[PDB]
């Protein structure tokens, strides 16, 4: 079922980044449909790549980033993604946010942080994706603004670079590197992860959009985190964040994880909410 890719077809333009396992690249993708695609290039690890591809295969959806297929003959070993043109969507927030005029170029369209419109439609995006994950029985574990892309059009996908352990700082050691500032109780102190952890991690998600991209628990180390979140500390609301907004963060922080809202409900309020302010 997996697409297969001519090694000829891609022409490598630059490498984008690098992590412990593979090399991310941006190149141009012959007879797809020239065309732009996102090249992840392998650093047992065969078979590992197998299993990713037939999974990357079938996970199909608006909000999912689309997945092309893969290039076997030859080496290294590569996967064909597609491109999103603005980035990771943490450095994308960062790059939108109140001092974004201080940091933008000279020829940068209408520079200026993100309105509430703006920012709820991207939150609406990422929940959208994470309610096709939750409808499959499929936990991603590591849900986060650096793991979601964004394309022209203020389009916001849901990704994982893998990789992302640019953000090593992002993750705790102990003994496997963990998103810990991004996982609740049961999943710090157990490894626990299931739908319920992933929706108290769009909770923490919502609080990385309306912060403009800040690290959760920014003003606090590792160890610091770990002890309020397993206290049951909740992140403050950010200014730009409306309070209907952190009522739908608090719904997915229930320290039961049955408590916590289901991602339909979730994604159903922020698109009510979207669909408020469209017209004002
Ligand atoms: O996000 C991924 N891979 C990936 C996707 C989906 C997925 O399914 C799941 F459900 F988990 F979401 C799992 C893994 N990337 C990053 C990626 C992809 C596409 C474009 C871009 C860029 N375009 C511009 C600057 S960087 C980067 C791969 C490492 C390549
Ligand atoms: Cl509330």
């Amino acid at each position: 079922c997996v697409h297969h890719i001519k090694r000829r077809d891609i022409v490598l333009k630059w490498e984008l980044g690098e992590g412990a396992f593979g090399k991310v690249f941006l190149a141009e993708c012959h007879n797809l449909l020239k065309m732009l695609v996102a090249v992840k290039a392998l650093k047992s690890a065969r078979q590992d790549f197998q299993r990713e591809a037939e999974l990357l295969t079938m996970l199909q959806h608006q909000h999912i980033v689309r997945f092309f297929g893969v290039c076997t003959e030859g080496r290294p070993l590569l996967m064909v993604f597609e491109y999103m043109r603005h980035g990771d969507l943490n450095r994308f927030l960062r790059s939108h946010g109140p001092d974004a005029k201080l940091l933008a170029g000279g020829e940068d369209v209408a520079p200026g942080p993100l309105g509430l419109g703006q920012l709820l439609a991207v939150a609406s995006q990422v929940a959208a994706g994470m309610v096709y994950l939750a409808g499959l029985h499929f936990v991603h574990r590591d849900l986060a603004t650096r793991n979601c892309l964004v394309g022209q059009g203020l389009v916001v996908k849901i990704g994982d670079f893998g990789m992302s352990r640019i953000y090593s700082t992002d993750y705790y050691r102990v003994g496997t590197m963990l998103p810990i500032r991004w996982m609740p109780p049961e999943s710090i102190l157990y490894r626990k992860f299931t739908t319920e952890s992933d929706v108290w991690s769009f909770g923490v998600v919502l609080w990385e959009i309306f912060t403009y991209g800040k690290q959760p628990w920014y003003q606090l180390s590792n160890t610091e985190a770990i002890d309020c979140i397993t206290q049951g500390r909740e992140l403050e609301r950010p200014r730009a964040c409306p309070p209907e907004v952190y009522a739908i963060m608090r719904g997915c922080w229930q320290r039961e994880p049955q408590q916590r809202h289901s991602i339909k409900d979730v994604h159903a309020r922020l698109q009510a909410l979207a669909q408020a302010h469209h017209h004002h």
